[PDB]
């Protein structure tokens, strides 16, 4: 139980009503948006400002994101993004009543206080391949904006491909990519088969920036792949043995990049349960030479006991002078979603 700045349940339900956390940091407002699914199935939200004087996030009352829904459909997998160029916030999500799943989004121009009517992106982003899948999803958790000239948007996703061998559809992860703030979308190529819920980050490796995709698998280790073309194509996928996956279902995990506390420009921080076969003991891992699989550190326990899905966000600089982080995760047999705020110095003291 390392020392942390804050730890509190932001969603609680004895009936396991809240699941699938998503966290988003707004750099100008210095606030967080915590999203979650509430079981029709809808997306809820709690906003909170980082109160510097007390170095605590003051969470406001829970609100339903009414706009994030299609009539007669269930809304799931909140996947938020802050567009630094326009300041607009994007909340991508899936809507479900043959493929009948829909890719949607609502936007906000007032820091997420009010949202636009839902926009169905299905046709524009998936194309003909749509009928080749049984279903699909995005995220869950925050998506990515690259530091390229266009400030491209990359949305992590996965689809159950009906390869039709009269057998169960198999999931494969991939990315949706837009260079024009969501006006147009391209669907990237799948990574290895049997990859589910993934997250993407951008880092400097060698003398170029690459997109790293870290996916859940049904194996005993995470699956990772990197792309040199913004996620359209990924090099051979590989197992990251240093990052355990509890068989046979695995578990979703979160990864983000952040400025190195020192050769490489960015480091990666990743959270996921650390137990060999159970969804327990949430740990934080560091990669100082991203995204090299062999460079991952041993994890540090953020929370002992039952823990599942999680989502991370960098939050600028913490009180002690090191990088500040926020983490939203499912805990206590899915009875709640907890918010943890800590710094790199607190979590990895050996670094300081």
């Amino acid at each position: 139980s390392l020392p942390v700045l804050q730890k509190e349940s932001v969603f609680q339900s004895g009936a396991h009503a809240y699941r699938i956390p998503a966290l988003l940091y707004l750099p100008g407002q210095q606030s967080l948006l915590a999203f979650a699914e509430q079981r029709a199935e809808l997306i809820v939200l709690r906003r909170g400002d980082y109160d510097a004087p007390t170095h605590q996030v003051q969470w406001q009352a829970q609100e339903v994101v009414a706009q994030a829904r299609l009539d007669g459909h269930r809304s799931m997998n909140p996947c938020p993004l802050y567009d630094a160029q326009t300041g607009t916030l994007f909340l991508f999500f899936i809507a479900i009543p043959a493929n009948v799943t829909r890719l949607c989004q609502v936007t906000s121009t007032d820091h997420g206080r009010t949202w636009s009517s839902p926009r169905d992106l299905t046709d524009a982003a998936i194309g003909p391949a749509y009928r080749e899948w049984s279903t699909f999803a995005v995220g869950p958790g925050h998506c990515l904006q690259l530091n390229d000239r266009a400030r491209s948007l990359v949305v992590p996703a996965y689809a159950y491909r009906k390869l039709h061998p009269i057998q169960r559809p198999i999931p494969s992860a991939f990315c949706f990519l837009s260079h024009d703030h969501g006006r147009t979308w391209a669907r990237g190529h799948f990574v290895a088969q049997d990859t589910l819920e993934c997250q993407v980050a951008e880092v400097e490796t060698g003398e170029q920036r690459v997109v790293t995709l870290n996916a859940r698998s049904h194996l005993r280790a995470r699956v990772q792949a990197q792309s040199t073309n913004d996620g359209l194509d990924f090099q051979e996928s590989q197992l990251v043995k240093k990052l355990v996956e509890p068989p046979p279902q695995g578990c979703q995990g979160s990864v983000i990049s952040f400025p190195s506390p020192r050769s490489p420009a960015q480091w990666l921080l990743y959270t996921h349960p650390t137990h060999s076969w159970q969804r327990a003991d949430l740990g934080a891992y560091l990669n100082p030479r991203p995204p090299a699989p062999e460079a991952w550190s041993e994890p540090v326990l953020l929370a002992k006991g039952s823990c599942a899905y999680s989502d991370l966000q960098s939050m600028g600089t913490g009180p002690d002078g090191s990088p500040l982080f926020g983490c939203l995760y499912e805990a206590n047999d899915y009875e709640e979603i907890v918010f943890l705020m800590f710094t790199l110095k607190q979590a990895f003291p050996a670094e300081y």
